[PDB]
DNA sequence: TAAACCAGACCGTC
């Protein structure tokens, strides 16, 4: 016992299960002097916390947004990502008190870190500099004040879709003084929901094009492939990328992690849940800071526990917390500052942390699976690294083929770059929708671009319709509504259910939140809901009030239910057949009948029973485009049937985002051995969003340029047989790419 | 898989 973090690397190098051990490289911070134009002020508040010089990328963007160029940079908020933009904004504000500035986070808590952390740093000079939120949870009775006061104004792209941009005449004051337009993480407005701030940022340009300014924009981006493209599209700016990170760095060892095998014959591995339990255990009880990322919520809470458990002997009881979504706003506050401060050792989490929260900065990192895509997983694993020393990042895999394959393969993962962001502004719908807001905003000129080009065509289509009208060249608003509160920039999401503890009727207490297509098999009639290791049980489900009243409970196992999703069709209005091949577009629904629920025991994760859920059959109602194949009876095996059907959605699902410019999760791709009334093979396509925008429509008109694509993938990847970026593995035969590529040349 | 957001201002009433 008693070892430290290197003899925990040295035991890990060796005497292993280790697959691939990569070592990163470390770096001598590179830095650049503080500038002489900045205010001494500024200078004396920033010797405060050891910031007397400027690092490469921190002094780089000073200057670029200096001369007035638009920027984006790809820095972890751990090297100093806040200073990028608080520099320019504050010196510009102390130079002249009458400067003004919009900063655009993507969560209202994020908001509320950056004004804590403005505050500290104004508070630090003379200056009254005065910052302020300005979303949903600001009280109306402050936000005559903000407007006025306000010199930084921290807000949403959603709050400025809704509040701020249809009552510019109430923001005069910055909308004629903006210097400066933050926005924090880039990468989250991509897709459609990447389309409607797009969009919204268009009208926040010409607002303030109208009030006689021209901001310059600061951009913060994960490292995705296409951040300087990303912002350029999303701002309609020329954007200049800040590369250079010189931030000073230690060795890094990204080590990939295979469980044994626990039995040969049946082929079947170790839980990754259980190497992680016990490597964080070996980790966390020598006093090393570890973070340990899970891919759902029941598998954090399971991980929690059984750390915990495993621990407390030689560690204690409050040094170990968790992390997920549905947790309070106070308590995830709480921890977050416990993990910031050094006080909390250990957490467990799900991808929520890799929101550029200030968590401080992990010596351990351990995933319990490959996170999904490439930018997860580098993102997961930039939360664990040091100024100076050493960290590791172990992922520990499971049965899945696609981590067994990146197991097998690590160069496939390590050669990868990251994802790529893609939105579409252009989409009719979303165009439409801020069409109207932006002529509500003011009268807007039939000739002047919006975005790209002119749009003179939707401008006569929505005088058409009796809500615009045309006077000279500019037409007016001309309904009695207000658009910008009927148009939701995210309607993916809906209200949560409110988790609320009925244990004594003297202290009923709201405990968390979950979303309600969640709750249906989370925390229905009889589930148990695990909050941070406390158990409790789902006494009744309020479905219709979005209210599930719980009791405190203490049991050997926990809940889990699974839905079985069906898809309808509705009725055909498109088709277009080939041969052994048609495509048809339509309506359809997709059913969640949810079925049972399982008792598993928390310990030993043994089956102790089951029980029902009586729920209602949740439904989207969306269009949807399907190729079903037309067989003779001279056909194929069934399984063998099923896995041609399975690698031709994996190559759907890796080339419709592509081609048609939205996101992996806008778009779903589900397959059916048999579908309901042909009975023939069938693969759907079809955008989960509520009622539907035009994807699966753009998709039945470019199918044949997605099928060409498709092919070209499947030829030019280098891989034998399929990787998880073309065919996919799961498909056992020896001539995989032959033989989807001869259904794909059959679907002409 | 998880996670996230949403007029200003006045009127009518207790
Ligand atoms: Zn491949």
């Amino acid at each position: 016992k008693k070892k430290s973090l290197t003899e925990l690397i040295s035991d890990l190098k060796g005497n292993e299960n280790v697959v691939n051990w990569h070592e990163i490289e470390p770096r001598e911070a590179k830095t650049r002097p503080m500038p002489e134009s900045i205010d001494e002020r500024i200078k004396a508040a920033l010797s405060k916390r050891g910031i007397d010089e400027l690092y490469t990328h921190q002094y780089s963007a000073f200057q670029y947004v200096q001369k007035g160029e638009s920027i984006v940079t790809v820095t972890p908020t751990a090297s100093g990502k806040t200073l990028c933009y608080n520099l320019p904004v504050l010196q510009s504000i102390a130079q002249d008190e009458t400067n003004r500035a919009l900063y655009l986070f993507p969560t209202k808590a994020l908001a509320q870190d950056q004004k804590s952390e403005l505050n500290e740093i104004i508070d630090e000079m003379g200056i009254d500099i005065k910052s302020f939120t300005y979303d949903g949870d600001t009280s109306p009775a402050i936000r005559q004040k903000v407007r006025k006061a306000g010199h930084i104004v921290i807000t949403n792209p959603d709050m400025l879709h809704s509040a701020i941009l249809p009552h510019h005449t109430k923001w005069v004051s910055l909308f004629e003084n903006l210097k400066y337009i933050v926005i924090d993480e880039l990468h989250t407005y991509r897709g459609v929901f990447g389309s409607h701030v797009a969009n919204v940022i268009r009208r926040l340009k010409r607002i303030c094009r109208f009030y006689g300014s021209d901001p310059v924009f600061i951009c913060t981006s994960a490292t995705i492939a296409n951040p300087k493209e990303l912002g350029e599209q999303l701002t309609g700016k020329p954007m200049r990328l800040v590369d250079d990170n010189g931030a000073p760095s230690g060795r890094k060892h990204f080590v990939f992690y295979n469980p044994p095998i626990v039995n040969k014959p049946l082929n079947i591995r170790r839980s990754a849940t259980a190497e992680v339990n016990e490597l964080a255990k070996e980790f966390l009880k020598n006093k090393v800071q570890t973070i340990v990322f899970a891919r759902s919520r029941v598998r954090v809470e399971i991980i929690l526990s059984h750390i915990q458990e495993l621990v407390k002997k030689e560690i204690g009881t409050k040094s170990i917390r968790g992390y997920r979504g549905g947790y309070l706003p106070k308590e995830r506050r709480e921890i977050e500052r416990g993990l910031r401060e050094g006080d909390i050792l250990g957490v467990v989490s799900t991808n929520a942390l890799e929101l550029g929260v200030d968590i401080g900065q992990l010596q351990v990192c351990v995933m319990t699976g490959y996170p999904g895509s490439v930018a997860s997983a580098w993102q997961q694993a930039g939360r664990a690294g040091r100024r100076h020393g050493e960290s590791l990042i172990i992922m520990v895999a499971n049965s899945t083929p696609i981590d067994q394959y990146i197991v097998r393969h690590p160069e496939y993962f390590f050669n990868r770059s990251p994802e790529s962001a893609r939105i579409n502004p252009e989409n009719l719908i979303i165009l439409v929708d801020h069409l109207k807001c932006a002529a509500y905003e003011l009268p807007f000129r039939a000739d002047e671009e919006f975005g790209a080009m002119e749009v003179s065509d939707i401008l006569e289509y929505l005088q058409e319709e009796a809500v615009l009208h045309r006077n000279g060249e500019r037409y007016h608003w001309a309904s009695e509504s207000f658009p910008a509160s009927n148009i939701s920039l995210r309607s993916a999401s809906q209200e949560n259910v409110v988790i609320v503890d009925q244990s004594d009727i003297a202290n009923v207490r709201i405990i968390g939140e979950m979303d309600r297509f969640s709750a249906m098999t989370l925390l229905h009639d009889e589930a148990i809901y695990l909050h941070e290791g406390v158990q409790y049980q789902v006494e009744k489900l309020d479905w219709d009030h979005k209210k599930a009243y719980v009791r405190k409970v203490d049991v050997e196992y926990y809940t889990d239910a699974n839905l079985a999703v069906q898809l309808k069709v509705l009725e055909i209005d498109k088709t277009k057949e080939k041969s052994r091949t048609s495509l048809h577009y339509g309506d359809v629904t997709v059913n969640a009948l949810p079925t049972i629920f399982k008792k598993i025991k928390m310990t030993t994760f043994e089956n102790i029973g089951s029980g029902p859920i009586h729920l209602p059959e949740e439904e989207l109602h969306t269009s949807a485009a399907w190729l079903e194949i037309k067989t003779a009876d001279e056909d194929i095996g069934e399984k063998t049937l099923e896995q041609l059907l399975l690698g031709i959605s994996n190559v759907l699902q890796h080339i419709v985002p592509v081609y048609i410019m939205c996101d992996r999760n806008d778009v779903h791709v589900v397959s059916q051995i048999k579908a309901a009334h042909t009975g023939l093979p069938t693969i759907f396509l079809y955008d989960h969003y509520p009622g539907g925008i035009g994807l699966a429509e753009e998709v039945f008109k470019r199918f044949s340029d997605i099928n060409e694509a498709a092919k070209q993938l499947i030829t030019h990847c280098p891989c034998h047989d399929g990787c998880p970026s073309c065919i996919g593995t799961e498909i056992e035969g020896i001539k995989a790419k032959e033989r989807i590529l001869q259904l794909l040349d059959q679907m002409s």
